[PDB]
């Protein structure tokens, strides 16, 4: 089995991968990382296998590289899209610097490395309906900005520096563990909360902005399939993952189909939408499905149904 | 009072020699200011102040000193250079850029800094390769060009920053030896043409890429810099002189010299670098937003070479 270090561990994704690869691999062959310390009530707390890591430190992640010996990295640090337009300069620190730190120490200490790319690499000239692999990229975020960098010189690692780089373009990724805050694609779990307390809800995207979105589920299937290809097999060093596309009216309807009541929700445009307008409305990621065998479990009325019944468990909503 | 301040950075190169040239004819001595991390050799053509673009304590004070309304900024590690040594030039090409593009912010300037043909590869359309298409440099240099082309971009939409730029083919000049390697080979042409000598080419006899000429290099820079806002519909333009290959710029030469000039290809690195640039480029946009033109053909070119590479650098007539 490999043995894993993960660094922005303690996040949204981080977490849940922590979780599965324990479960799949073993406890004692996962590290995770972090800038922080693990909130008191946060599901890795406590744990065994955890250690801070600050990867803007070059000597710090190189230290814990050579202590723990892994074999795979996921390098998950990065400021998003909404943060990012606030703070540009912390955006271009982290997402930038610490990119290759990971890909530098990929490299010498030979592990496969996967570094999560975005749709938000993709900008208004992409060709926004089925948006391919390739094609224009005009990202209208420093962040898009930074993973367009990331996947450039991830991809150049790949070819010329004789490293194992692995990454996907992550749609925008929905977890009931998550609590809704002022993310780009936040929207979509504040519908469900608000469904859950019945309770108005002011929605900051465009009632009809279709975005390409993906169940954290899938998404961990996808990220742990892809590390565990052949090289043979991978013709591409980024590719496009989907799960499903849908505009806030859609995923109002798949809401109130399933609690069978109406989910009142206000349409105020909010700082997310012009972010969200200048992104694909859906992917073509036929590209991973025939290189790697990349599928999805979760169609829109099962992850509805689904995060309405995991809600009320994870944070003590009412239940349906 | 209308005249431009200029402050130039990696000016001592070879294009930020010739761009002094131009402004101070241009615009006159005392509003120029030319900067560089070394300082002038002895028989360097170059008025001039020490500046390493890494320090950004030290680029702010010449700003906040000078106080240019125009700023450009050129240095950078070049195609081969930056295989050898991709630390560096992802250092310098992505950070000093950083500096570059937060004091043109802060301090208002007009801010170039230059792109390159670098920024494509193989799957950018090679023929009349247009300014809107996939990206997928093979260089570490093309990679921080694009991210150069990408930031600068964003500034100018969202940070208030007027970001200009080109997207260079290899430029021809008599005067100061490139520093890049890739399409070096048509300055080392002349020379040896000049000396009599037998030429080692790196790249494919047939391998055709876009080249421009210095004048017509600097009379284009010039002019976007002299557009209106108004009239720039994006930040990065291709611009175009001619499209050759290795074997068509020998014959250009032998023709002018009625002389044969000795040539042995040895593929090279930069071969495999300039088989995933484009063979031409399309301008369009730049000749239609800002007027881009250009006043010499390859012959042009070829006559002025070998008539100015003499007088500059003392070889045979
Ligand atoms: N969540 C999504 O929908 C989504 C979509 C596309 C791409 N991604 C990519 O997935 C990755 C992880 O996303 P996420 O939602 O888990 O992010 P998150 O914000 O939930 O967590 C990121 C983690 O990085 C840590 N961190 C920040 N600076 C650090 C530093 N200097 N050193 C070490 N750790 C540091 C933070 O403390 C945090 O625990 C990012 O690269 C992101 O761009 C996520
Ligand atoms: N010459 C070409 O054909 C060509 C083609 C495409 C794009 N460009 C771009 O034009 C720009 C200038 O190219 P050039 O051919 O004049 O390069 P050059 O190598 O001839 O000159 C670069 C100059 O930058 C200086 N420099 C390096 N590090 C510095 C630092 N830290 N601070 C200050 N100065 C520093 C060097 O000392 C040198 O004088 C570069 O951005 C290059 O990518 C050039
Ligand atoms: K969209
Ligand atoms: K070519």
């Amino acid at each position: 089995v490999p043995r894993v270090l993960i660094t922005g561990g303690l996040g949204q994704i981080g977490t849940d991968l922590t979780l599965a690869l324990r479960e799949k691999f073993g406890a004692d062959s996962v590290l995770t990382s972090d800038l922080v310390t693990p909130p008191e009530k946060h599901p890795l707390a406590g744990g065994k296998g955890y250690q801070h890591l600050n990867c803007m430190d070059r000597d710090a992640y190189e230290k814990l590289v050579k202590d723990f010996k892994p074999t795979w990295l996921f390098h998950l640090p990065a400021i998003m899209s909404v943060r990012g337009e606030a703070e540009p300069q912390l955006a271009m620190n982290l997402n930038i610097n610490s990119t290759r730190h990971a890909l530098d120490l990929a490299r010498d200490y030979k592990m496969r490395c996967f570094i999560p790319s975005t749709i938000a690499a993709f900008g208004d000239k992409c060709g926004k309906v089925n948006t391919k692999d390739d094609t224009i990229l005009n990202p209208s975020t420093v962040y898009g900005v930074t993973k367009v960098f990331t996947e450039m010189i991830g991809t150049y690692y790949r070819e010329k520096m004789g490293t194992d780089f692995r990454s996907v373009r992550f749609p925008g990724i929905i977890s009931a563990a998550t609590l809704p805050g002022g993310g780009a694609t936040d929207y979509a779990i504040h519908m469900y909360h608000c469904a859950l307390l019945g309770k108005k809800y002011v929605c900051p995207v465009r009632r009809d902005e279709p975005l390409p979105m993906l169940y954290m589920p899938d998404a961990l299937g996808g990220v742990i399939k892809l590390m565990e290809a052949s090289d043979s097999c991978l013709k591409r060093a980024v590719y496009n993952i989907s799960g499903f596309s849908f505009t806030p009216e859609q995923l109002r309807a798949s809401i109130e189909a399933r609690m069978k009541r109406p989910l009142e929700v206000e349409y105020v445009e909010g700082p997310a939408q012009s972010i969200a307008h200048s992104w694909p409305d859906s992917l073509d990621d036929s590209n991973a499905r025939q290189d790697w065998g990349y599928e999805t479990k979760y169609d829109v009325d099962k992850m509805t149904d689904d995060m309405l019944r995991q809600i009320p468990v994870l944070h003590g909503l009412p239940s349906l």
